[PDB]
């Protein structure tokens, strides 16, 4: 038998088969209803007759009726499998409410009739995909950012930090900046154009002030992008002002510490005797960690916060848009993991609360 791995994010579903090197299906975590439903790309295509909703909000499932539709679409339309034939590994956000873990479990067993299931913490899987069982993950997607310190294979929940700022906020900030300059981006469709601009042209400045001065004094940082309507937008300092928000959340009116500060704060909540190992094993995960320059910037910023002699290493895998999924693919493949699945037999005996005993 082959296990399935489903990694449900705020913006994108990543799904596939355990042992594969990448998710076979990657599509928007969007459900559209009329007035029975459409999912993902098809929903965006018919946005004019549908109300488009994201069932996961800052990494937490909030619309359960729509979430069930995403799962159904994943199994039957994208993967084209019979879920009753496959153990299924799902993922969850750090600090996911217990009730939600139970609900995921109930749905998978009673609606989809999976033979076995497990729910793993996303950041933990990313660490595994880097070949590590100890380290600190910065996981930043479309909806939420977490710092998750992990020791001997398990997250340290009391030291987890959360920032409700991630890729969609960065897209929205870029939309705002560009709209102010006279290129109106407001609709959901226009958001997808600006998302593309962000992904292609933005980067993290090593020294934000220095970069601002460079952009003020030359055209060396300008890049152009042709819109669907044929307008050519040129941006310079917007390229690095947009992701600077991760380090300076006040750019969008948030009072939160930036991601370097949250990384440091998380390390300082951990056992003093493991901090050295965390500093030497900072792993970046998620689409919002893809900006050029981000690892060098984080290296600089953590170096300024940490003790002077501390060895600091930032690991930024090329495949890190999919590190969570890949870590799942690895885990669900292992012989040592097969006794860890929750079986339907165990579920039929114990009910949804078995998830708390079997999954952490
Ligand atoms: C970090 O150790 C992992 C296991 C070893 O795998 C690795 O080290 C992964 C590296 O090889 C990745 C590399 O650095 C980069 C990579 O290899 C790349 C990312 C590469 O890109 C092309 C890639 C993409 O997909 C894959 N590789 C892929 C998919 O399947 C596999 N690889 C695969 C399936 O089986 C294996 N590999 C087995 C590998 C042997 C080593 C494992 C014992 C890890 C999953 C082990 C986890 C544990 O032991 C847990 C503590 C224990 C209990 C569970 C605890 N929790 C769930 C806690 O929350 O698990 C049973
Ligand atoms: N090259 C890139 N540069 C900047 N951002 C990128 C890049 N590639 C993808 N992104 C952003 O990454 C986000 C998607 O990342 P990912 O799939 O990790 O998030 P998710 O799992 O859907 O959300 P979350 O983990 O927040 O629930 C989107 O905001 C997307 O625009
Ligand atoms: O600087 C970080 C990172 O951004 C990239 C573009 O992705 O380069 C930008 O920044 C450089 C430093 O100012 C500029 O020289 C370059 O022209 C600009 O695009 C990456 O090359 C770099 O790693
Ligand atoms: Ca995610």
């Amino acid at each position: 038998t082959t296990a399935l791995v489903c990694d449900n994010g705020s913006g994108l579903v990543k799904a596939g088969f355990a042992g594969d090197d990448a998710p076979r299906a990657v599509f928007p975590s969007i459900v559209g209803r009329p007035r029975d439903s459409y999912v993902g790309d098809e929903a965006q295509s018919k946005r004019g007759i549908l109300t488009l909703k994201y069932p996961i909000e800052h990494g937490i499932i909030t619309n359960w009726d729509d979430m069930e539709k995403i799962w159904h679409h994943t199994f039957y339309n994208e993967l084209r499998v019979a879920p009753e034939e496959h153990p299924t590994l799902l993922t969850e956000a750090p600090l996911n409410p217990k009730a939600n873990r139970e609900k995921m479990t109930q749905i998978m067993f009673e609606t989809f009739n999976v033979p076995a299931m497990y729910v793993a913490i996303q950041a933990v899987l990313s660490l595994y995909a880097s070949g590590r069982t100890t380290g600190i993950v910065l996981d930043s997607g479309d909806g939420v950012t977490h710092n998750v310190p992990i020791y001997e294979g398990y997250a340290l929940p009391h030291a987890i930090m959360r920032l409700d700022l991630a890729g969609r906020d960065l897209t929205d900030y870029l939309m705002k900046i560009l709209t102010e300059r006279g290129y109106s981006f407001v609709t959901t469709a226009e958001r997808e154009i600006v998302r593309d601009i962000k992904e292609k042209l933005c980067y993290v400045a090593l020294d934000f002030e220095n970069e601002m001065a460079t952009a003020a004094s030359s055209s060396s940082l300008e890049k152009s992008y042709e819109l669907p309507d044929g307008q050519v937008i040129t941006i310079g300092n917007e390229r690095f002002r947009c992701p600077e928000t991760l380090f300076q959340p006040s750019f969008i009116g948030m009072e939160s510490a930036g991601i370097h500060e949250t990384t440091y704060n998380s390390i300082m909540k951990c056992d003093i005797d493991i901090r050295k190992d965390l500093y030497a094993n900072n792993v970046m995960s998620g689409g919002t960690t893809m900006y050029p320059g981000i690892a060098d910037r984080m290296q600089k910023e953590i170096t300024a916060l940490a003790p002077s002699t501390m060895k600091i290493k930032i690991i930024a895998p090329p495949e890190r848009k999919y590190s969570v999924w890949i870590g799942g693919s690895i885990l669900a493949s292992l012989s040592t993991f097969q006794q860890m699945w929750i079986t339907k037999q165990e579920y039929d005996e114990a009910g949804p609360s078995i998830v708390h005993r079997k999954c952490f």
